[PDB]
């Protein structure tokens, strides 16, 4: 599923585009009305339409933490469904934002956008998945709350960001559908490093594969540690925001060890970074099962929730030392 990986790299930047277009722009800055339910939305849908755009079928198989359906002002729920055109996108918008033309037209011209990411390591990769085993947890922009807060002027400890917009990710995870292993993953860093002077935010794109044994992984930048969120209340640890940003520093091996005790992640958080983290031999495995190791599904409810928590591990070695201490 190279090929099918190779295209959701670039809605990945196109929905770390429309996440960084709102907060750099002063119509989508400034933005009852519920912006960033619609922010969430909209690149839900819009990772949603490119895929059956290019790949007729996957359209159904996506699925995500946010519907594809809004009430506005008046009370009206409107079918967030975006083209053909750019024209028809503006009508739409229009009817969520109460007739806000120049917020309508600014969403519109960045969603309808061409983006032309694309990895040529991954272009030499030919492997072929059945697209009737596929289905894709999406979660638009992880970290709702660091993402709208907008703090571009924090110092990470030790590498590891405590909240910011370095906490904000976008997460794209495939898995099969008969066994419930995750296959792909694909995760969008849309604010890493921003010039001072020109106020322009650069991101960063992760991905791996994990498929009947072939394990491949993006090129990682050089340089136990545990991360856990900011309202962990259970027994050298880090406090972070983001699930998926948490999952990263895993990834990244800016943490050893990820652990979460409450039941408040779902499939969406966590299949993205499992996939990447299966890639290089690693995974997450349910806490409370292991206090009682077993990998994470994502195929079969519980509804949709991790319950009993998760730890997100690189090396199994590490996992077992971890598990030994406590
Ligand atoms: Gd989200
Ligand atoms: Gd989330």
């Amino acid at each position: 599923m190279s090929d099918i990986l190779q295209e959701l790299l670039r809605v990945s930047e196109k929905a770390a585009n429309i996440a960084r277009a709102c907060r750099q722009q002063e119509t989508l800055f400034q933005l009852a009305v519920d912006f960033k339910t619609l922010a969430d939305v909209l690149v839900q849908e819009v990772i949603k339409e490119n895929m059956e755009n290019k790949f007729p079928g996957l359209g159904k198989k996506i699925f995500g933490e946010e519907s594809n359906e809004l009430t506005n002002d008046l009370g009206e729920k409107i079918i967030m469904r975006l083209g053909p055109t750019e024209e028809e996108t503006v009508a739409l918008l229009s009817k969520v934002l109460n007739g806000n033309k120049l917020a309508s037209e600014a969403l519109a011209k960045v969603v309808h956008q061409d983006v032309f990411f694309s990895d040529p390591a991954l272009d030499s990769v030919e492997i072929n998945i059945p697209q009737d085993i596929l289905g894709i947890w999406v979660d638009p922009i992880d970290s709702t709350y660091q993402y709208i807060k907008g703090s571009a002027d924090i110092t990470p400890n030790q590498g590891i960001f405590p909240s910011g917009l370095q906490c904000v990710t976008v997460l794209i995870g495939v898995y099969d559908i008969q066994t419930g292993v995750p296959l792909m993953g694909v995760i969008n860093q849309p604010f890493v490093s921003q010039d001072l002077h020109t106020r322009r935010w650069k991101g960063q794109c992760y991905w791996g594969l994990s498929y009947l044994g072939t394990n491949i992984h993006s090129l990682l930048p050089p340089v136990v540690v545990i991360s856990t969120s900011e309202k962990e209340t259970i027994k050298r640890i880090f406090r972070a925001a983001g699930a998926g940003y948490k999952s990263l520093c895993v990834i990244l091996g800016l943490a050893d060890i990820y652990i979460f005790s409450e039941d408040t992640t779902f499939k969406w958080d966590s299949c993205a970074a499992h996939a990447i983290l299966r890639a290089m031999g690693g995974g997450m495995v349910d806490l409370k099962e292991c206090l009682e190791l077993p990998q994470l599904v994502y195929h079969v409810g519980n509804q949709w929730a991790n319950k009993g928590g998760l730890i997100a591990y690189r090396s199994e070695k590490q996992l077992e030392t971890f598990l030994s201490r406590l």
